[PDB]
């Protein structure tokens, strides 16, 4: 169901993260974690303490698509070192809510206010979506049946 899904999302900030290959997206999904460029590191960790869950979607650049989203589970801290394909600054730890894609063909009818109402699918990486279009991007995905929101619940 969505109940679970719904709760994690109440009240949670949301941000459009762009990634420029697949390969960068599997390691996240892999180890749980992402890194990201300064100005967007310190936006992350100023959100983190902010709200009750900050929640990254990921899209990588050309693919039409997302390719699912995972809720911060740490401010970033500088551990074992990451391969990832490229100044880069710490290390956030996350857990993934979706690891399934969205094409962005059924979003097209979500705006994001902060972004002059353009397209969700349109924006920088590191670009907030508003709360409502966010939740509804979420609830767009196909729900992920690996994935137990019991432990995530347990760490809000």
């Amino acid at each position: 169901g969505t109940s679970k899904l719904k709760y994690v999302l109440q009240d949670a900030r949301f941000f459009l993260i762009k990634s420029n290959n697949h390969e960068n997206v599997s390691l996240a999904k892999a180890k749980g974690v992402w890194s990201t460029l300064p100005v967007n590191e310190k936006k992350l960790n100023l959100a983190f303490r902010s709200a009750r869950s900050v929640i990254l979607i990921f899209s990588v650049r050309e693919s039409g698509k997302f390719q699912g989203f995972a809720r911060l589970s740490s401010e970033s801290h500088h551990g074992s070192p990451i391969h990832w394909v490229l100044m880069l600054g710490g290390v956030f730890k996350i857990d993934w809510i979706c690891r399934r894609e969205l094409p962005f063909t059924k979003s097209a009818h979500l705006t994001n206010p902060w972004n002059e109402h353009k397209p969700v699918k349109i924006g920088r990486d590191g670009q907030e979506i508003e709360l409502e279009c966010g939740t509804q991007l979420c609830l767009l995905f196909p729900p992920d049946e690996s994935i137990d929101l019991y432990q995530v619940i347990h760490k809000m």
